[PDB]
């Protein structure tokens, strides 16, 4: 990262990264963890970072193809030098032009840049392996309640709805798509009714 | 944390707390846990920690929610720019106003108030996933006495009751629950017999 | 710890103590555990330890009545202010007095007594869940005799014998409690024989 | 490593290192792994990392072999002290002699060229591990695509082929090797798709 | 360690010494990380770190025993002031003295001697638990090549064989030991062939 000097990356993120990874795949939380290990991230670290990821080959080519198209778009919307798209790449550039970049006046953000076009095909990823939609959840004959709403949140939370989408999901969803008896409570306990208030009286 | 200069929240605390919460789902001693892990957090740090957990969406969304309610309440109740229920929890500030405030004469101590919020909330959640209640503990035909007496003991911690009250059930129901053997030394043992002493008869 | 000014304790700290509590319970090696982790550790921070076990809330506690009955005796025996007994234990002292007891001229070393009484207890758990005692462990007819000899020299350490008991015990019991082939074979090479020797020779 | 003063190598590194062997053995990843974990290291230190290794001893004796022959071609090549052929190596050189080394002016970077003998070492035995060739890699009746298509992907990265190779490689063989359900997909989609339609077409 | 002033030991050497030994047992490996994590160590580290391993306590009673046998064996031969047996096993020092003997002007190295005779015991302990001689490694009728040749090779590096030995047991056993259809393979290939050229024609 840099904090102004540079530091070399510590072995410690390299590790917390490969093992979430291996352990979580696409799961959406993975994202956030991106984003806290990438505080700072020059784009040789990013890259780095990248191809320390050991499966899921094909979604990591996804990317490097997704990162590449943006970079292209970059310079036919956007034509010390000034960085090109193979320069936000980081694969002509290096690591002393880097620096100096990061510590111009004005700064180039050009690390929040990469981070941000990462982070989109991570978002195409994460939704290309969403196991199934909203819809098909159907709570079972005697399946927890408590174990299938976390099932339905989790399955909103993969999806991509915006917030009045959500919302509007979270309130009839929720309710039609229940088990008859858990259905039968909610209605009994009537509009309004808190997602605690609901859950309290399920179980 | 805060030491005054900002410092980067490592990849250890995540990892630490992503893999207690996997672990130990919400026992009671995961909340001194966060305790620790939280020291010196900004509330960015915080919405990032909480955001890591990947299961239990529905506990997640259940916090969010006690948050805001509580955000809403302070804001009630107590209507550098003063901050707001959402300001206190990091939704609408920037990281640098954070810090400005945390160095500020005098300090502001958002990240103690959003803290003690988040502790309200997992006590709450603790409290609600409480599985069985004090006096459905009885001991079996050949349970250990050690075995039942940490289970006993770990369910009264589970709940919510007062120091006279936890020492009074402490005395009556450990004596009154347990089985008829271990009544019955207990018993000859006499009144005012210490934990240890009785422990080491009945063994 | 303090090393002079206050750090924060670090999260690998506590997932060592609590893994090596989840992993080896109370095996004797564990103390060494509990010796380096709490190197510089102020009472607030030798209360956060042990509050962070999540199992085993009997021996816990056994643990805290031991405490507070050494600190009413030594309160009994000992009758910037002077220390109390509920002011080792934490409970009713804040930590910046504990920081300055600390770095008082002459110091007064209130983390290392304390320590004294949590090792004192931690001897004294140990010591009853000891499995059985050394008399009862003999060799199976087709027990390998490194798996048997190092269960022996571990429950040996278990008990609580002097050096020169232990030292006899070493010598007549390993020879005496050992299966008849191996006894005929110790026989045959003498006494004075190294372990080393020994464990060779009956391989 | 070198920052410019000497730092001890951390016990991190090494037990990354072996776990990461231990762990994912010579997939293609670990290059990337040992380029990262061997930033700034001396001779000495990456010698301490060979050896560290405890498993699939073969390679690393062939790893061994090949660096002493590029250190006896050097020494073919390119008959203050000048560094030798076992002076590359480190076994016969002090730590006091590589440190004057790495910061002497001009800088004799000798452990650029060490790693760089080390991965060409790596990779010609990840070459040799390559389990299967691509045109072995065929879908099976009920294999799912997504499976298939990243060991197919996978087993193109385990190869050597030039860029242009491999573009051909992923252009004609997906669509050849593929199964007829699939394949049949693809040709509806017609060409010139991009791995991102032809990926959610078969889903 | 020492760095020149005393520094406290970190939790991680520990956590990570007592791992490898939990994972790795006595594999020849484990003796260069132990040296690499024992930089600079003191023998009252050296000490702790001992104590701190859980199981294996024969082996740990045989290494004081060796360690003792070589510090009485240099009292025999070599009968601020001077360190004697017992002192060299910081068992009778104090920390101030090993830290005055460390920066002595000339210095005393009293802890490589203390990491020599600990290597000698390891080295011993490890030879006594090989499992079985280099010539009971036999190709089974199924066995791959790859995997007994890393066998063969762990076991021949598990012995004391001298450089010139070891090489000649290479190149004879290999071939000799080998599963006739490999072994007819090497015999087509003809003398002079290279472990890779012979490992990528058996494949």
């Amino acid at each position: 990262p840099i904090v102004m000097v540079h530091q070399a990356i510590s072995p410690l993120t390299l590790n917390a990264w490969v093992k979430v990874v291996e352990e979580k795949a696409f799961s959406p939380e993975v994202i956030p963890m991106f984003s806290a290990l990438s505080e700072g991230a020059t784009p040789q670290d990013l890259n780095t970072m990248l191809n320390t990821v050991g499966g899921h080959q094909a979604a990591m080519q996804m990317l490097k193809e997704t990162i590449n198209e943006e970079a292209a778009e970059w310079d036919r919307l956007h034509p010390m030098r000034e960085p090109r798209g193979s320069d936000i790449a980081g694969t002509t550039s290096t690591l002393q032009e880097q620096i100096g970049w990061m510590t111009h006046n004005p700064p180039i953000p050009v690390g929040e840049i990469y981070k941000r076009w990462i982070i989109l095909g991570l978002n195409k990823i994460v939704r290309m392996y969403s196991p199934t939609s909203i819809l098909d959840i159907r709570q079972g004959p005697k399946e927890p309640f408590r174990d299938y709403v976390d099932r339905f949140y989790k399955t909103l939370r993969a999806e991509q709805a915006s917030q009045e989408v959500k919302n509007w999901m979270t309130e009839t969803l929720l309710v039609q798509n229940a088990n008859p008896d858990c259905k039968t409570i909610l209605k009994a306990l009537g509009p309004g009714a808190t997602l605690e208030e609901m859950m309290t009286a399920c179980q």
